[PDB]
């Protein structure tokens, strides 16, 4: 008889899951698996990101037990737990989404021996991105484009991706009864308590593929403001309704199908002729992350600058004491700070609002490396995306994609010509709630009364700017223009 495992590590979802529909096909018994690292905690990680992905694991539970079945959060390590439960389950077949990060081909390749031993058959469809990446890449001529403008052409050559996969059925087939490996008691959904963290999370983002296409409904509600969406005319300081979809935390974990978003736009841009095209429409986004994917995936040394064949070797400072205000959110600037307070209690921001704290970090302002304020976006963001994280930030820091070094985003300026008043600085910095919109962007040029006034003196209450940013961006430009001669 046949006995399957649906392994989840990305794709958290039953639409869209050509692993599972397989698995469940002429199967007896299906065996759905989430393996934890319970010490991954002794390794980095928020709470923000780590209890997205509880929920993402409950929400799954729930669905699971509606159709007669049970999800299995298997506690140790994978080239552990699986040679354990394949002849305990009598295992015939192991489906799981394929997976193209560098840790993954070394977890996935370990496993695959470990089943051929086993007499395991396994079964590794793609539906994490749009298109199958190495197949464009042999499309292209055996190299990946290098810019937008040639791959979106590469995947109009190639026509539509696939489209979603049917709904798995309305019963699935249980696991076996009275199985050690599967005991509820050690099986079940841990919540962020149990797993170590001490503070609880503060954002506002429920993970799961439930909340994930009810945020995708909601988006498609106005089929107008879907057709005509350009991403550089959103505003990066709306939020109490985000300007865009915050969908990359249910994309990243994969509560939610790219191909089904791609499909629904096709929906709305057939009835739409006007409708935005790339790289500024709603499509265009997920080619950037297609883009961006296609790439990492086949350059050696991505995430990193030395070793990296794209990334341009740039003479970076170490300056602890300015990544530590840039990490802390005291950089004096309040537009810089309340984006950076934004990161850490909702773990998302807008498009805009990460390109101004990742220019004033590297290129801007501070000249420090694109790999430390990475690593603080590793730690914080509920979306974290290996490559996505990678190659932005390497646009932002102009060592790839982008070369215009000349483009200094003002942390003064830029905030202002979307909000004068600074309600989004308010929110987040609720020192300065009291501050008069004429000095709340440049808080040390209010006069001392008006400061006392507000109750925020700067220096006792709100720090001073760390860096006077005409003479920071200057000396920051010409560093980086003789750095471009000498390439
Ligand atoms: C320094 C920096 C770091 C970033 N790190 C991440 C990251 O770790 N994870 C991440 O998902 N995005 C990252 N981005 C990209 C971008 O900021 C987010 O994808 C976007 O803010 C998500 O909001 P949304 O879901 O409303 O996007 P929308 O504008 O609604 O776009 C829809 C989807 O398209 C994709 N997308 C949109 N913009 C980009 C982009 N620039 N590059 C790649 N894919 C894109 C995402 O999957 C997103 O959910 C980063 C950008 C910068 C400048
Ligand atoms: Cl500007």
């Amino acid at each position: 008889v046949k006995n399957s495992i649906i392994w989840f590590r990305k794709g958290l979802r039953l639409h869209d899951n050509p692993a599972l529909l397989e698995a469940c096909k002429d199967a007896k018994h299906v065996y759905p698996v989430f393996v934890l690292d319970p010490h991954f905690l002794q390794q980095k990680v928020s709470v923000n990101r780590y209890n997205f992905l509880l929920e993402s694991l409950e929400d799954l539970q729930r669905s699971f037990q509606a159709r007669g079945s049970r999800l299995l959060v298997l506690r140790g390590k994978p080239e552990e737990v699986f040679p354990r439960v394949f002849r305990e389950w009598g295992v015939t077949q192991l489906c799981f989404e394929h997976d193209t990060e560098p840790y993954a081909k070394v977890r996935d390749a370990a496993v695959r021996r470990l089943a051929a031993e086993a007499g395991v058959e396994v079964v590794t469809p793609i539906s994490h991105t749009l298109y199958d990446t190495d197949m464009l890449v042999a499309r292209n001529g055996g190299a990946a484009p290098l810019t937008m403008q040639s791959f979106t052409k590469l995947v109009d050559r190639v026509g539509d991706p696939p489209a979603p996969a049917p709904d798995p059925p309305a019963a699935m087939p249980p696991p076996a009864e009275d199985m050690p490996s599967a005991a509820p008691a050690a099986t079940g959904v841990p919540t962020w308590q149990e797993v170590g963290f001490k503070e609880p999370p503060l954002t506002v983002f429920k993970g799961g593929e439930t909340e994930a296409l009810a945020r995708l409904e909601a988006a498609f509600q106005d089929p107008k403001w879907v057709a005509g969406f350009q991403k550089p005319d959103t505003d990066p300081s709306a939020w109490e309704k985000p300007a865009t979809t915050v969908l990359s935390p249910y994309l990243k974990f994969g509560c939610l199908s790219a191909r089904l978003f791609h499909a629904r736009l096709l929906e709305v841009y057939r009835r739409h002729p006007a409708h935005s095209q790339p790289p500024v429409s709603l499509r265009g986004q997920l080619l950037w992350r297609e883009f961006f994917y296609t790439v990492g995936s086949t350059t050696p040394n991505f995430h990193r600058m030395a070793g990296n064949p794209v990334c341009k070797q740039i003479d970076w400072d170490d300056n602890p004491e300015f990544l530590a205000a840039w990490r802390e959110a005291r950089t004096g600037f309040p537009w810089i700070d309340a984006i950076m307070t934004q990161l850490v209690t909702w773990g998302w921001m807008h498009h805009l609002a990460r390109h101004s704290v990742a220019c004033f970090l590297t290129r801007g302002d501070l000249y420090v490396s694109w790999e430390r304020g990475m690593e603080v976006f590793e730690e914080h963001l509920i979306d974290q995306d290996h490559y996505l994280n990678a190659a932005n930030w390497m646009w932002l820091s102009a060592s790839a994609f982008f070369s215009q070094y000349f483009r200094v985003y003002s942390p003064v300026v830029f905030g202002k010509k979307y909000d004068p008043e600074g309600r989004f600085i308010r929110k987040f910095l609720p020192v300065l709630k009291d501050m008069p919109a004429k000095y709340i962007y440049e808080p040390w040029t209010a006069p001392l009364e008006v400061q006392r006034k507000a109750g925020c003196v700067v220096g006792r209450d709100y720090p001073a700017p760390i860096v006077d940013h005409a003479v920071a961006s200057k000396a920051c430009i010409a560093r980086m223009a003789a750095a471009y001669r000498r390439s």
